[PDB]
């Protein structure tokens, strides 16, 4: 065969993101990839911790010099309670707290620089036949009857669910300007991600699969009408340009899997997380500290894994812990707070002081491992 | 190998109706199949569009000869409301709004014909080893390890839900008179087809796994009593004649997907429908609208496709809101909308007249291409 | 005895009150998205009325209710 | 190829249960198996009607001199209307009502066993390559491109859910005193099983996906805290010794398949139960109905074998209506009952006398086939 330390079933942002990275460690790295100009469909929520991830693997100035769209500033509200937090980090000495950008851009980055590293040697369009989980070695093979072995095999990026995201590119009367806009309605929420365009955004709309699918398939006029009154006409009247695309949230319960010589990270780019367009850092996060644990007994072994599964499941509960919290904080924010606020009677509210801790959140400098 | 314009995946009613049809077009079809005179336990109520499918293809006439049911008379109601709506094609001049049929003769008719067309052949009984897909070609293959290729690939009738469907044959003391019934209760429904006998009908009782899982497994002197009860005794005493089954409703948030020369049309036999025994329609539907659109470039890249995969996504939403508005409809049947309508300040209401636009709907003779 | 009858008439108009209330909720309710799909499609059921603003005027400037005289 | 009778995916409990038994039958048997000293994580509570079959099949003395954790006694009460049932089959002259029985040892004991037979032979560390479903033999193969025979094919422990149980192992302060309790909270249940450590036992905490996730995540003193207030310090102060688990629980709506030469049982092992810790009998008796079946026509054809599936999936109604059951009995036990209890006015109410009705469930005696 072909002997490597680590192969890479689905090699996408975070695949590659831990083949650069898992590098500079003695370990060969297989990579199993199974597979324009505009504004891309898909976009991520990159936080600062991702950010330095991505400049320490060397990428940052490449898709900087494409395309990045800086917001430092947030705001969060509910339409029910009226209830509403904003933060920046400008206001604690950032510039910003993360980069919206297109997933096409990233991973086609990423995998420029795969090859552009001889470590790692890039296996595509390759799907498996079968895989043969050995003591010491994976025995994976490919339908091209090319057999393979491996010490560990990690999945990623692909390879149970309870709302959609709707996203979109949408076209807005007023200026976003560079703010990250998140609006709760009953159990809908409504995010409207910055772009480069100073009147575009990439929106995040989670909705129940059935009110996803009635989104998707509206008449384009009554989608706009619709989509805006969701949003309190924060930026006015809306258009779509792009098309409508609906994806199923692949969290919330789940992001890590260790076994024999086998590790799993979940497929962040799609999972859930109380800041939209920010799943795929959750992913980022697993693989830093993969990297960490990885470059050192035997790679392979389910001992020195399952610690690292530890951590994980417990980042996923720390992340449902918070969704439920932002939604405590909104139905907290009523009129009978705003009477004892004033007279000195409030038992439990907001924090002082919750902005510098929501900018901890969004740049995520908190979950990094430094490293 | 053997070379094919379209290989069909799992070849049962929908994938046959595609076959004869997509036909004399100049495309070669491969069709893989993986695998009594009484009445049968599973039913579909084809509609006048489906029927304009079937009788175009050739096999109407067949399956008549075989055991058909007419039904032109339809009643929907609710035991919560007592709202009720009824109407017949009778009313706009028509001798029928659907029929009852027999899936195994539905499917073992539409077979006959598949060996009766010479650009089709049938591959059975063969189950799938490998497949890669190719740039051109599909290059899928056989467990007896026959190499096959394809230009585009479709799979259907097999190959998320929130309810399952207990289905049986019901002999009740009054005769049905060939009319479908459909009875609101809760979040359960309960329908009774009308089939060829003058006392016998098939039902479809929408449950719960939980509550059908106990209707499957209640004695049938319990049974006969709590489906009798459950239909406000429309027809009075009831008597279970065959087994009872129970089947998930696979809708009811997906029935297509288009894919690099991969077309997936949904097993619309078993996914949710407004009208009871109606889902294979809009089956019968997908591939109408396929076969049109595939007698065209290549057949199989997912650009010519994507547009096609619109449409269809678009019939499962328009099919979600007709269910959440027949619900509308019976909640809004009650006795304050009464008092309104006698006082002549009703808002909102059942519309002049939806006996037509339910007509329209029952038969289906919307949905068409024509041709 | 020539009284009830009027009182009759004056619970009367407290259900149609009532029954107003009722039915203004469900009409808003029922402007929904998937009802907005229907709508588009040619299959709804039940909906605003053709046409309930005349309706609504009537009811505002409550030129029923009136005796005349 | 190899030749034999019923071939067995996944050789865990259940299976191997079925293998000793299913023999002194004419009947050669393959079993196919695709993969300490301490407390066991997974433990299983393993009644009468278990104990008989395991008793029967020779193997019952061997795990007994391993490790039992006898209870006769057991509590059950709900923490919102504080109703509550205890009992005891001492009452009924039994000895005890089930054993607390670690899964490792049962399965290991279970496996030597199964090579002390020689109509057994055991085949391991295999996965499946192919099955190619014949009308006559099985025609399996293994990756090992081992070609394989078999009239039957029965797959278990493995090979939908509601809640997920957190499992582990819990010293308290006040002795278990070889009771199996049980508190309802809401939608959550937990349940203390007595082990051999007379202040040890193993949980079973039904949980929602996200309530088990963020439990699993608790620093531990919270965790003690949480676990105890649950219980309503039913044993005092709680210490977690070992680590916490977490599985879904694949119950409730399956227990059983049948198809051509193909029968499948559930992983009882992972399944809700009214008894906490019990799911696993569910499996040992699917199997002992089996082997009774099985030991007589043809053994693989689904004629002979869909009444087998009648009787399972309606035990699994059973145990699901049981469920019911308990609660509606816990939420009838309230305040106005104990009124009209003393000035006899109860229409409805627990039975004369649910103590024996509760023994003859939880020793499972029913159930049984004899033999």
């Amino acid at each position: 065969m072909q002997s490597f330390d680590v192969v890479i079933a689905g090699g996408g942002m975070v695949g590659l993101a831990l083949a650069c990275g898992l590098q500079g460690s003695g370990l060969r790295i297989a990579v199993l990839e199974k597979q324009g100009k505009g504004h891309a469909l898909r976009v991520s929520a990159i936080n600062a911790a991702s950010e330095c991830l991505l400049r320490h693997i060397g990428v940052w100035e490449n898709l900087v010099a494409q395309r990045v769209s800086p917001y430092n500033d947030m705001q969060v509200w509910d339409k029910d309670s009226f209830g509403k937090i904003s933060f920046s980090g400008e206001e604690f000495g950032f510039s910003h707290l993360g980069h919206i950008i297109e997933n096409p851009v990233i991973q086609q980055v990423l995998w420029q620089r795969a090859s552009q590293l001889s470590d790692i040697t890039l296996l595509s369009p390759t799907s498996l036949k079968q895989v043969a989980w050995g003591e010491n070695e994976a025995f994976i093979t490919l339908q091209d009857d090319s057999m393979l072995t491996a010490r560990l095999v990690v999945g990623a990026d692909g390879a149970d669910y309870g709302h959609h995201a709707l996203v979109a590119n949408i076209r807005t009367e007023h200026p976003h300007q560079s703010v990250a806009r998140q609006a709760f309605h009953g159990d809908g929420i409504l995010a409207f991600l910055p772009l480069d365009d100073p009147h575009l955004c990439s929106i995040v709309w989670s909705l129940s699969p059935e009110q996803a699918l009635v989104m998707q398939s509206l008449p384009v006029e009554e989608f706009n009408r619709q989509v805006a009154m969701a949003f309190d006409m924060r930026l006015g009247l809306c258009e779509l340009e792009s098309e409508r695309q609906t994806f199923p949230l692949m969290g919330r319960y789940a992001r890590s899997f260790a076994a024999h010589r086998l590790v799993l990270v979940g497929d962040a780019a799609h999972t859930i997380h109380p800041l939209a367009g920010q799943g795929v850092n959750l992913g980022f996060m697993d693989v830093a500290e993969l990297i960490a644990e990885l470059k050192r007994k035997d790679i392979g072994q389910h001992l020195y894994l399952r610690r690292y599964e530890r951590r994980r499941k417990h980042s996923a509960a720390v992340m449902l812990a918070s969704m439920q919290g932002f939604r405590e904080l909104f139905d907290g924010d009523n009129p009978a707070k705003k009477l004892l606020r004033d007279v000195g009677l409030v038992l439990a509210d907001k924090l002082p002081g919750i902005k510098p801790t929501l900018v901890r959140q969004a740049m995520g400098l908190h979950d990094l491992p430094d490293w």
